[PDB]
């Protein structure tokens, strides 16, 4: 069965969204080139949301994936709000 992880980041300036969702894909990319991703930035009132969901096989892989991604987040924003909605079929 596939796993499949939303993970959503409130940002506090649109001028850093950029450096995130870069730095983001490229922990996609050194994970795996079979790992599936899609970004969507969401503005509400001078306020920016990132949402990222991947899809993948290995739930190992994507537990990993999500804890260097968090880690990615927090050193590009330490008071980052981020919340991470896993799905798993059993």
């Amino acid at each position: 069965e596939e796993v499949v992880v939303e993970i959503r980041i409130r940002v506090q300036r649109e001028e850093k969204v950029r450096r995130l969702i870069k730095r983001i894909l490229e922990e996609v990319k050194r994970e795996s080139n079979s790992v599936e991703v899609h970004v969507e930035t969401r503005k509400r009132n001078g306020e920016v949301e990132v949402h990222v969901r991947i899809r993948h096989d290995d739930k190992e892989t994507i537990e990993r994936l999500v804890e260097r991604i968090l880690r990615e987040i927090k050193k590009l924003d330490k008071n980052s709000e981020v919340e991470v909605r896993t799905t798993t079929k059993r």
